[PDB]
């Protein structure tokens, strides 16, 4: 497809799920060859794996003392829409979580796409690779289309679930929300995270219970969300990606490990 930017500046704002602080974003159009980058306090932070500074419970980027938490959801939306040139100006320390999904970003950006003059140079996975960490595994292999499967093995009523995204089915993952298990919330708070988390932006589950009165958006909403997170982390390769991926229990740390291995291989 063609390289794309946005037709005009787009703004979003709200609390961040980890910092609990209110932040604002301004998405700026950019010319061909710019890539996706964040901008904070005069510093440009490219949306690339070299700038990752944290991967426990979110993917965070930094450069020159400026950090931005929780980039995975906005990057996943930009990857799905194949927006390739944009500056995401952040006034604050984290991307707003909004309702926990990519919906508000997706609906706004999709109506404001500007096609540009050259075609995208995709990051094309050249050969099969497997990355692993303590029972968690991610495999990547060649494909002319982006295809991403996530399989979960939950320690509650959900049990085993799998979901596969293929191109054309973007609408099936952009409404799936971030989620948390009630038994894990104390740890998240104790490590200085989850300060903005609530039932308004997170699907919270117990061993048997669903805390959210509105329930699940889909019976497999958590694995749809994990596919969505992986698509955001894959955009840290620095170009939209063509490959077939399978993640068994992967999280941001393993997703970033895969990206760094693929980037090294194809240097
Ligand atoms: O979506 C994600 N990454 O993008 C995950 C974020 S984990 C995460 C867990 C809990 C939090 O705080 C909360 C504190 C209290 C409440 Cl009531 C609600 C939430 C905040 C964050 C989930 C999928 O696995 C990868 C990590
Ligand atoms: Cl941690
Ligand atoms: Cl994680
Ligand atoms: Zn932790
Ligand atoms: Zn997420």
């Amino acid at each position: 497809g063609l390289e794309k930017t946005v037709k005009e500046k787009l703004s979003f704002e709200g609390v961040g799920i980890h910092t609990g602080e209110y932040s604002k974003l301004i998405i700026h159009p950019e010319k061909e060859g710019t890539g996706i980058r964040f901008f904070k306090n005069g510093v440009y932070i490219p949306a690339r794996h070299e700038f990752v500074v944290h991967t426990n419970h979110s993917t965070d980027l930094g450069f020159k003392g400026q950090r931005i938490k929780t980039v995975e959801h906005i990057l996943s939306v930009l990857h799905l829409l194949e927006i390739t040139n944009v500056t995401i100006e952040v006034i604050g320390n984290e991307i707003p979580i909004l309702d926990g999904s990519g919906w508000e970003f997706y609906e706004a950006i999709r109506k404001n796409i500007l096609n540009q003059n050259r075609e995208i140079d995709y990051f094309v996975v050249e050969e099969p690779i497997i990355v692993e960490d303590e029972g968690r595994l991610i495999k990547a292999e060649p494909s002319d289309t982006l295809e991403v499967t996530y399989e979960g093995e939950f320690k509650n009523f959900l049990g085993r679930q799998k979901f596969t995204f293929v191109e054309g089915n973007e609408e099936e993952i952009v409404l799936a929300r971030t989620f948390a298990f009630d038994w894990e919330i104390e740890h998240i708070k104790k490590v200085g995270l989850g300060k903005g988390g609530s039932l308004k932006n997170t699907l919270v589950l117990g061993k048997d219970k669903v805390y959210n009165p509105e329930g699940l958006r889909y019976e497999n909403e958590p694995v749809r969300h994990k596919v969505f997170d992986l698509i955001g982390d894959l955009y840290l390769l620095g170009s939209p990606v063509k490959g077939k991926f399978y993640s068994f229990r992967g999280g941001h740390s393993l997703n970033v490990k895969l990206v760094k291995e693929l980037a090294k291989k194809q240097k």
